[PDB]
């Protein structure tokens, strides 16, 4: 039924998030269960730091969830992009947790920081797609995320994923805590709506298709907003427009500067704001009133119901379901995936 | 006096402002670095689980353009954190940190805030700051004033320079104990003591940038600046700098990790993908400004900028002076006055 | 109706330890709350390393304890003698947490090493009965025990409450465990129980003056066999005999040695053995089983019912109540206490 | 020419403890290098703390050099008793260097113990005389003290050879430090001549038989006293006269409350003096063991001095111990026992 592999991959996210979660969450009694770091968890926490090493968008999912490993663990958590982890020949040695994330398991610059962390003495663990791929043998233990094979040029539903995996990793690195408990049983019971919150997300293709169809089409650069759970997003979000779309985009940390790129840019710069309640700081609003002062027409994406720009002013909205903050950024990357897609149609691009 | 501007003339001072920063804190021929303000704490700094180090614009720029150094001589895990993004995750942190604040004003809101999320949760606290007796300079337990005299003009120049300076005398300091990292020391140290005089070289590039600055350079709408390892930082700063005071958007990029483009291309950071990007644009005929160490060809049509070859770690210090001079005359040939 | 401070200051343990738990325990929620200690707990529980620092009995109340603050914390414990630990010079730094425990407060060693650890930058935490001495106002935290005065010329209830006190902060630093939660809840119902079962023991003092009167006043010596819990048992019980008594006294590592102490006794030098449940390793019945062998008749600190040695193997017999493992040797003290002060007033030795 | 194997092996010590040196030490240069730890130094000195574990005259070896190791490293260092660390079920998690130190590297609660720790997944290294014994291969690396077979019943130079052994362990964790690099060279000159410095204390042997020939041979007990470094003779000195002699003795912390003191200038402690000033103002006639030349005790109180050469203040243990390996063989000859 669909005209790509990239555009299936995109609408099988119910699906493939179930999968993730699948014989891994008793949603009941609020119990994860990862089976590949069973003997291994009291051995993680036992560390220094734990230093998430990954290229891309799986860089980007060590980035969505870096905040909710700082908060569950109180372990130090960096991140680290492969390449420039190796450029720095950045120190790793025993008392280090070093966790790879790759959907293909393959990447070369993700298996040379790999080898030299396990040559350093450093514990490893996988967070990978492809089962039995170089990461997954060569890591300590790891977790399958069970996506299912991608065939799509960049990566969709295993970003999502990946970012399911590693929340569950986090939950299972701080079980032990009474005083976590609640957390726990929050970010839990937000993880089963997932699913069907992703197929309510979905139903956006059509506003986001006449979007694409729009002055959109034209442009030569979109600029990402967001600050917070968000600036993930906002980073993976321009990486899928370039990747994808071959249009020119940068994901920007929101009202972090006052006369940085906002101050700059043209009236009919296409600019989309994350504006979803876990991420909306002063900082971000005061982006988005600098872009609407200017005239300009950003497109906000946001929670259902919330009025962020006035409708005085001309803006687009794409609404979506409000989730536990840290999950916000599984339902807040969809448009992004479908943008990137329908941008790169929308310009005769193949995306398989 | 002969500078049309302070920022000009506060670009021009870097050999002076380098210099003082150094001053009375490097003995060159025993290769000795004395910090007198953490003179008592380092034993205590060198015991700690991590060093976070937290700053916001140019002075987080600093940051990451000594965070290699800081790993390399002490094995401390070292990480990088703009103040305003350390505060949005609520980032914990606990009495076995040590938190590292870098400062020119020592007053900028978001800094003093996550100072003070810091010193509350128990963690010790390290100013490297420019303005003596400011919020920052005051409320860290211990720290360095850098001594780059007063910055006037609206963009950091003379204290990102003056800053990486104190941060390296400190990384240095850190690993004042180790006789494997006897030599490596000795060699950043001479270097250090050879970096006024080369920023004065450096400097001389001011008439050709001119002449770049002069030409439809002046009149783009972006410009994409490459670099990595060492040089990210630079090309960070550059991207900055001419946001700020050129008014024209620019973005540093990794290089090669996935229009004037300018490339950071000194041996320091010469690795193969920052050559294939650097293929990627002659191939299309991108006309690219190539930033390298005087005498190199990393190009057989292009603009080449030399500056003097130092320690790798150093390199940073002169590279970032063409890009102030080009964020300075880019505004200049904009009519943007820049004070 | 007490002949000595000290005779007073032995009966009145029911009531020192009810009121060094008084205030501090929730018995239904199985909840410590420890107020001195309260906002400091989370800086304790994530330092490099705990070190108890103590002199004489206070010190044994360290070694008594170091187990149990081992298991719930998974905290490296040492424990150090004041005066060789400034005699070694053993470095301290910032990431240590240094525990002070003094029932004066004032003793010249333990203040010594206390201004060593302040030097150098490390928490100080003390564990004091002198309400406002120089150790209580020194340290950064701490506990006063609540015990009373002693005015007894070694310390009894002293003892049994800066145990007491060091249980709960093990307890408090462990509160927030899920799999401890068993254990804790196991300890604090056996704290509860511990005045009424000091109560009993104390019973055992008729029986205690007939086996001095009849077997020990006369004597030279006496050796304690402990290992495990109570190992500290039995050095307290040998420091008691030579502090109060002015007879020789050694604990020993019970079955250590297969030539050592034990295979050159005779047959009429007293020996107490520490049997209780909780301690009653296969090494402490080789040791009690090469004492009978020799015709040696050892004294038999035991759990009620329990039968160590046979009837056919001639033994004196100290039953004690069973409480929780690590508890058990509040218990078992409280017969050597009133064993030592009864073999000082029968050589009109003053005991205050 | 020696009458027992433990005489023979006490009198060895001079050869042992070069043998246990040869091929480590460049005296000229002050470098250590230990083959088998080499490429295991940098782990070693990345871990919480280091945990030493063993049992009898092995853990005494470890109380000798625990200060050493402390003030060398600045990382934390605890000696546990192999049988008393597994009866706490004390935890160990990835972070421990644990440290397991034996003659015989079959000692069956030490073995426990270091099952435990692997198990545990902490880093494990072996301080072993006997090549290939099971804790020699257990443990991911160690030292060979190379002090030869041992038949003697007690471990007279394999304490000398173990002690040697973990100093150089020690002097190897802390070679990148400029600060030690004085206290470096120190103790490795000191190192060099201890072999020929256990040669002049083995001199003392003819006291020492004089001294086991009087009424001190049927003594109950020997009580001795010392501090600081020498606080491990002074345990390991009470062991060998309970385990050889079969006399009662204890080793005593001089001064926290027949007589051996330890009053060599390394351990000379306001408190010893303190313990000794005690017995002599009963004119109890202590032993003193104590550097030549010194007066510890003035001629008007009674006394036995045993001089020792003075070395450097963590070596001089390694002398201090030969008089009692030395009094404990000639009290159990005295007393009729064999010692073998
Ligand atoms: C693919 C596989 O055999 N998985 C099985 C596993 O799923 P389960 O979910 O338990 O395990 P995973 O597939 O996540 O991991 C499989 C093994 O590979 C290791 N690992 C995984 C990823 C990685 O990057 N690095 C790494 O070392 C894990 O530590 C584990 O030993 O147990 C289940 C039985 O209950 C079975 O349904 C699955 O057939
Ligand atoms: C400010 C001051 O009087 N500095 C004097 C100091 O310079 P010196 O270079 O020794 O000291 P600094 O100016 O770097 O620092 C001064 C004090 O401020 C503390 N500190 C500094 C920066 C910071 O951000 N946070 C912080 O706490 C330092 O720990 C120190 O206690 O001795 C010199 C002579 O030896 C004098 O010429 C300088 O006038
Ligand atoms: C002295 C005082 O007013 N104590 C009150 C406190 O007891 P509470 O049991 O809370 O506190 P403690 O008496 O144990 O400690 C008093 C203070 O002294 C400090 N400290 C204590 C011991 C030590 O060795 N070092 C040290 O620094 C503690 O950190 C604390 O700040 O609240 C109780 C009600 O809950 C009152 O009944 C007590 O009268
Ligand atoms: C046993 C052996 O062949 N040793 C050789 C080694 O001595 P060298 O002194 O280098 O090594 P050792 O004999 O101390 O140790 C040999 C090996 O056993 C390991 N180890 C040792 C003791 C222990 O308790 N645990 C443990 O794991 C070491 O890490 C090493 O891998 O190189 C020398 C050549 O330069 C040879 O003369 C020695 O014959
Ligand atoms: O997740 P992997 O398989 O390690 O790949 C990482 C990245 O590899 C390349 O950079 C791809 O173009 C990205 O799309 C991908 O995210
Ligand atoms: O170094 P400081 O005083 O804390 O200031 C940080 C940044 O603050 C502001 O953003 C300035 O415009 C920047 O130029 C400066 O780098
Ligand atoms: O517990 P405090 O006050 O510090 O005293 C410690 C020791 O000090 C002296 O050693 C006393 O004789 C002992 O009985 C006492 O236990
Ligand atoms: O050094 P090893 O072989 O582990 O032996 C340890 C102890 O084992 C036994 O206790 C021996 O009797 C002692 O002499 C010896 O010191
Ligand atoms: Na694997
Ligand atoms: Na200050
Ligand atoms: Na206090
Ligand atoms: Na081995």
């Amino acid at each position: 039924p669909y005209k790509h592999f990239m555009q299936k991959e995109i609408f099988e996210q119910p699906d493939s998030a179930f999968n993730t979660m699948r014989g891994r969450i008793d949603f009941e009694n609020c119990v994860v269960t990862l089976g590949g770091l069973k003997s291994w968890l009291s051995t993680i926490r036992r560390c220094r730091r734990i230093i998430m090493i990954a290229c891309g968008t799986s860089y980007h999912s060590c980035l969505a969830t870096r905040s909710i490993f700082e908060e569950l663990t109180e372990i130090p958590v960096s991140v680290e992009l492969a390449s420039d982890f190796l450029d720095r020949r950045s120190p790793v040695f025993r008392d280090d947790t070093c966790v790879f994330v790759s959907q293909s398991g393959e990447t070369a610059d993700s298996i040379l920081a790999l080898q030299y962390c396990l040559e350093r003495g450093a514990l490893t663990v996988g967070i990978v797609n492809s089962v039995g791929s170089s990461m997954s043998r060569q890591t300590h233990c790891g977790v399958h995320i069970n996506a299912g094979p991608e065939i799509g040029v960049a990566s969709t539903k295993a970003y999502t994923s990946q970012y399911i995996a590693l929340v569950m990793f986090a939950l299972s690195l701080s079980n032990d805590s009474i005083s976590r408990k609640g957390r726990h049983e929050e970010i839990i019971k937000g993880l089963q709506k997932i699913p069907e919150q992703i197929k309510q997300v979905l139903k956006l293709e059509n506003k986001i298709k006449d979007l694409c169809n729009s002055s959109l089409n034209d442009q030569k650069s979109l600029l990402l907003l967001g600050r917070g759970y968000q600036f993930a997003t906002a980073l993976e979000g321009a990486l899928k427009i370039k990747e994808i779309s071959y249009m020119h985009s940068e994901g920007v940390l929101a009202g972090e500067l006052k006369h940085g790129i906002l101050a700059l840019v043209d009236e009919d710069l296409p600019i989309i704001a994350f504006a979803t309640r876990d991420s909306l700081f002063p900082k971000v609003m005061s982006a988005i009133e600098q872009v609407t002062a200017r005239d300009g027409r950003p497109i906000v994406i946001c929670n259902e119901g919330d009025a962020i720009i006035s409708n005085d002013k001309v803006h687009t909205t794409l609404e979506v379901p409000e989730t536990v903050d840290c999950l916000q950024g599984l339902l807040n990357v969809i448009p992004l995936q479908l943008i990137s897609y329908w941008l790169a149609v929308n310009r005769g691009i193949d995306v398989d």
